[PDB]
């Protein structure tokens, strides 16, 4: 699939930087035609086949592909896609509250934040959509200057459709969120999203990550081995039913996870 060719610098005007990453920069822009504002992510193409540096033309299109049929309140929009010789330019929703990562809570604040994301990510998993990158990094917020800032979920570079039940493909996220069948290089489906969103709601309620070790192979085995434990010093005034809701998504047999739709029913959550 073939993108829009002509110059992006013709239709937008950039400003100042949002975020970057190893092979993407996002940049605040400002459409020239409408004074409409959205996030241009360039994502640098590789130049060869055999090449390690960019993202394969296979994994930009599957990118834009999930992103252009997503459409909820929760998860960020695609707008437009540019393409030139070294970059696929997506224009994106603005969204610049920035991270909820940058932004300890109490239990209404947490899961006021955590029933966004679980609303996002029902609608994702509803698609057969996994996100498999789900981190405090890729929630972000609208406007965090409000008592109760209203989020987007980021990031779609790792996310696949999952029509079989589960994807065998390696998913290089990030050490201290990803699920141990990723850890251990085994087919994933949309499980892996919810063991993701029990590390985040851990260091929502506490500060604190749940298998961080001194080093990547340290917290990869951490994670394999199931290896956590609610310290009483960040927990003593958690409730133990937010304790029960993380306890069941930190499960390594995906099989007897709680899924998206059993997070939402979870006495915790569920109003
Ligand atoms: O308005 C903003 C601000 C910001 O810091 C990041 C973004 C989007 C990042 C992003 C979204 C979708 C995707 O597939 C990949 C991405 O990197 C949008």
């Amino acid at each position: 699939t073939v993108f829009r060719q002509e110059n992006v610098d013709d239709y937008y005007d950039t400003g100042e930087e949002l975020g970057s990453g190893q092979f993407a920069v996002v940049k605040k822009c400002r459409e020239k035609s409408t004074g409409l504002q959205y996030a241009a992510k360039f994502i640098k193409k590789r130049r060869t086949k055999s090449s390690r540096r960019g993202v394969s033309r296979e994994d930009i299109e599957r990118e834009v592909s999930i992103l252009k049929e997503i459409q909820h309140p929760n998860v960020i929009t695609l707008h437009e896609v540019y393409e030139n010789k070294t970059d696929v330019i997506l224009i994106l929703e603005l969204v610049a509250g920035g991270e909820l990562f940058d932004f300890s809570l109490t239990e209404e604040e947490a899961t006021e934040f955590l029933k966004q994301i679980l609303n996002g990510v029902y609608y994702l998993h509803s698609l057969q959509i996994a996100h498999f990158d789900l981190k405090p990094e890729n929630i972000m917020l609208l406007d965090r200057n409000v008592p109760k800032p209203r989020i987007k979920i980021i990031d779609f570079g790792l996310a696949h459709k999952i029509d079989f039940g589960n994807e065998f493909k390696n998913i290089f996220g990030t050490p201290e969120f990803v699920a141990p069948e990723i850890v251990n290089y085994e087919p994933l489906g949309l499980e892996a999203d919810m063991w993701s969103i029990g590390v985040i709601t851990y260091i929502l309620l506490s500060g604190a990550s749940p298998f961080l070790g001194d080093t990547k192979q340290e917290t990869l085995a951490n994670v394999s081995a199931v290896n956590y434990e609610f310290e009483d010093e960040y927990f003593s005034n958690t409730s133990a039913l937010a304790k029960d809701f993380i306890r069941r998504l930190l499960v390594k047999d995906p099989k007897k996870r709680m899924t998206i739709q059993d997070s939402l029913q979870h006495p915790w959550i569920k109003p």
